[PDB]
């Protein structure tokens, strides 16, 4: 009574002979690596042409110029930097505000005068945008630039590694759901041995906020999908930044007439130009940012056309290899392991520990919060398991479930585990 | 008869009984990720040393010193950077030639002397290099550097993901091409089942113009093959520039007695010396710069010693699992697929939105250029498939072969799907 | 005679119908990519507030400032950086002493006190610190960082490829190593074909000194939580040249205490540095600031026992154990060694190496490159590619006597170095 069919992967497929098999549907289950929060590097730039030499270069400071609501959100950014020029100072009078002021690195200005931004002369610049003054023309320019995190393109990603593709059946109304690791099926005809297309690797799940999209692949940040958010800005905990960060942002005043102008700026950098005004004593401010990556991202369109609503899987079609064999029927443990204790992370890509005792009466087929971690003998045990599910859990060996003992933390805590964040402070003491 | 046996996989390999089976080749399936053009990160400098205050910073204003075509190439590359140094300037006359004009940023000689690239006074430097002025010394240091693109060294790398190795086959004169995905044969009467080994996972094909070179990994860009074009340089269009980019170098004029021609240059680093000239009014530079990734790459010797002529596969042998069954034959529409539409892209790594309506007469067995995209039953269907092919598309179901509307970009266009390319400018306007 | 059975995959789990199988253990197979080694980049800073302006910017030229120890150990780190700032110069006398030696670069100082140091004016930042002078108040101020490679925090990686997880059995008492590859074992009168899960992908493999190994899962993904990886950092193939990859240099800035500046932190390589008043005359302190690389220091003893296990993984099983009556066709062997062989390329380098000779006469030759199985090959000339993961010299045989084959191999530091000129790259201008 053995026979052969193609069984095809679409919603419909069917087969009738020897025993009827019917396509449920299609899943996924994977080993899930959360990776927290993840966003594009977005340079975002401000500032303004003063015709004065300001006393407060700050947000609040310099409010009669700068644009408010950009001057607080580039303030509160990554990687802050801040320019103030002094093009045209005090010729007489003043606080602080005479040319003498405005050495190198300002500090003879920031004496008087201080602020978290960098102040330089640019004595030699044009002063041209700045006009009707009588006896005494005054000019500076700020700019100001970082990296700042925009919500709408702040995206949640959980990384799938040793994905197997779920190929739910119907074997005459039981239901048996084949992947690679399971492709059997028990039928009183006799056994069905399923023959299945690999596992499609490594998925990307890209959370939105919530709907779910999908990548296929590591991602690949050499290829199509470089400017994935994945490829940029990442934090964990989605608060706190690590790993690779771009330098803060090269800010250059740049006059209107210089060669400078005829290439673009590189990535990170941030050219002003001071506009003539068409009011006495007043002037505009024209930026260009090169940003990081050389292009900036726009989000739901990147997600659209970068992902599927669905993870992939191959086109199939299943071999069913209908048998006359009939399994020997092992007897198996169904009383609750004892001892049971977990250590280590969930969702973290590093297996944890999961010791205890299993009962006697067979095998103890073990579940962690029901993911199988695999079956053991009566005694004592050790297995180094990829949990999906946070604590507390739940350990059964195929009947009742007792609560074991954890030590487990979550992917964000794993992230910060073996490192010290922040700055390293050091003090060098007199002799 | 039910029967096994080895089958070796390479050329002239075959079994005979109960049925001759002969391996006529090995080949491979995969979907393509077309990433465009690679190429090294290469540092290029050039530059002069001056006996004169040149008064037009540019390939052509220092047409008498600097060599011209390194000038015009190192010019045109990546993040360009050029620094001219006033080592000893005009005592008197001239035109904006006075030390007096070279301010720190020289934003006075530039005034009158307009550049793209940066004016600095380097008068403490050592001016031995120019003699043979009986009243008034002057002498002037050029350096200019960027990472230059060399046609030579470009590659075009296709990435091959979800790699299945096909193990073709002669089953008593009958063509068979067993893979992970579809490992059954049809034998004069019964079946054949092929136990294949595991698919060798992702591939990287360089494409040198056309020769093909093949990469087993992602490629692993922090293992042996750290120096890959793919880990550098990256151009989806091979025109335009995306990602990770080195900062723009760093130019230092050196002198020959400075403590710091005792170590090396960092990488982007570029140290110039002025060379003692053998003419009255004449000198000569030298150049010392630091790679990028601390190494040039000798693009025919790294492709040689980092890649095969081939792609690579397990080495065997299949298991020939010889069986009397025979696969229930279900029936097949012929009929064209009505109204397909393919939305997307093709070689980008993201499946591509494939829907239309199959006919009766059976299962629908669909094609896209020849690419299987699976098996649909009668009626509306939908599916997410990795097309390697670009549009038309014409679409079958076995037989006769109809037009699908489509509305799929390439590789290259896909890049640049969801970012919005180049320089980011504002306007800061008067209050 | 057809019989099904599931074999778990805990030490001990076995199945005694209708042949006994035994789970004797779990190993794995792979083709080894060795990367050398890896360390965190760990940014390192020194320097000191010195009531003098110093002639010799070197460790041993400011040994009466500078902590000895880790002035010496900073100043042969990578992509060191030095800065000295001249706050209060000499009013007069001295030697290359004044302010006006103190140009921006400051060429004047260093024409008469030569450094590799960087030297800059700092006139119009707080002297404070520097108190007790009656006549003349002097005041310097130098910093010092660089990458330093810490010993303790260096291990060498391993990357495992085409793994393969080998459940090793005993199939009524007889050796059966069973994999994706070779799933198949002799039964006493028949042949068991064991169903496995599929392999567990790329491994990564730490390497501690005695010397330990721990086992981490993927490429690594720096994308993740194992982004503090040292293989996500400092990569030095031969463990002595630096490649690919490189932080800047540090960027050093003289702070005063009351700068606005101080209310952030600064960011990855930055070195911020303020002079603290000393409670002795003629001598002040130093509070260094650094923005570690990637946000944060490296813990290695902690990292490793939190992101690596003890042993490789592999998938839960259980294995399907399919019973069947049939026998494998005997095909006769050539057990004479190949003659000619020549092997080129590399071993543990990720690059098949070229594997020709000629296979003698009387059957297929199941080849093997010091044990390492490379395919079966019919009578005569053969050629392959194949993944080594052994160095030469190369032991060749077709599954009896051995032979000496001829090998042009490199190992995994040299292949690195291989397609590349290492170092600095010189030109010459010549005058027209
Ligand atoms: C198959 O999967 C579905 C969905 O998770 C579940 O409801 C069903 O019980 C599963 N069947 C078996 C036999 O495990
Ligand atoms: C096997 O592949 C070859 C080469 O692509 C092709 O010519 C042949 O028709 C294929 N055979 C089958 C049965 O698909
Ligand atoms: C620094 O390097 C030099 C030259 O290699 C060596 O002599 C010296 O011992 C090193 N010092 C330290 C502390 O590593
Ligand atoms: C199985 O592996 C062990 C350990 O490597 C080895 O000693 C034994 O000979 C192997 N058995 C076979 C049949 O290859
Ligand atoms: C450019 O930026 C300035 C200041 O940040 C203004 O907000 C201006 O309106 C911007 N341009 C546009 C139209 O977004
Ligand atoms: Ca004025
Ligand atoms: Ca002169
Ligand atoms: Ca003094
Ligand atoms: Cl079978």
């Amino acid at each position: 009574e053995e026979a052969f069919t193609y069984l095809c992967t679409a919603p419909g497929c069917a087969t009738q002979t020897p025993v009827p098999v019917r396509l449920a549907g299609v899943r996924f289950e994977s080993k899930i690596v959360d990776g927290g929060c993840f966003a594009p590097w977005d340079l975002e730039a401000t500032g303004a042409c003063i015709c004065e030499i300001p006393t407060d270069v700050s947000c609040e400071g310099l409010g009669a110029w700068v644009p408010t609501a950009p001057c607080a959100r580039i303030w509160n950014g990554t990687q802050r930097a801040c320019t103030f020029w002094a093009v045209n100072a005090y010729s007489s009078g003043g606080y602080a505000q005479l040319a003498s002021y405005f050495n190198p690195g300002g500090s003879y200005y920031k004496q008087y005068h201080p602020t978290a931004c960098e102040v330089e002369p640019a004595f030699g610049h044009s002063d041209a945008a700045c006009w009707g003054f009588p006896t005494d023309t005054v000019m500076s320019v700020f700019a100001l630039a970082s990296y700042v995190q925009h919500p709408h393109k702040t995206v949640r990603v959980k990384f799938h590694t040793e994905t197997r593709t779920v190929w739910q059946l119907s074997v005459a109304g039981v239901s048996c759901n084949v992947t690679t690791e399971h492709p059997f099926c028990n039928t009183p005809h006799g056994q069905l041995e399923v023959q299945v297309p690999p596992d499609p690797g490594d998925l990307v799940e890209y959370i939105m906020n919530q709907q779910s999209r999908w990548g296929l692949g590591s991602p690949n940040c050499h290829g199509p999908d470089w400017a994935s958010p994945v490829c940029q800005r990442h934090s964990p905990d989605c608060s706190r930044l690590v790993g690779a960060t771009p330098e803060r942002p090269r800010l250059r005043l740049v006059d209107a007439d210089d060669p400078l102008l005829r290439t673009a700026p590189g990535p990170g950098e941030v050219w002003v130009t001071p506009v003539i005004g068409s009011q006495a004593r007043k002037c505009g401010l024209h930026i260009r940012a090169g940003p990081y990556g050389h292009a900036t991202v726009e989000m739901p369109e990147w997600i659209h056309a970068h992902t599927t609503s669905d993870p992939w899987h191959p086109p199939g079609p299943l071999g069913l290899k209908f048998k006359t064999v009939r399994p020997v029927a092992l007897p198996r443990a169904l009383a609750p392991p004892r001892n049971v204790r977990v250590t280590g992370c969930y969702q973290c890509g590093t297996p944890a520990l999961v010791e205890g005792l299993a009962p006697g009466g067979g095998n103890c087929h073990l579940t962690v919060n029901g993911e199988d971690v695999g079956a053991f003998p009566p005694g004592k045990f050790v297995t180094a398991a990829l949990l999906n599910t946070p604590p507390p859990y739940q350990v059964s060996c195929g009947g009742e479930s007792d609560r074991a003992s954890a030590r487990v933390i979550d992917p964000a805590a794993q992230s910060f585990t073996g490192v010290v964040y922040g700055t390293h402070t050091t003090a060098v003491s007199e002799t």
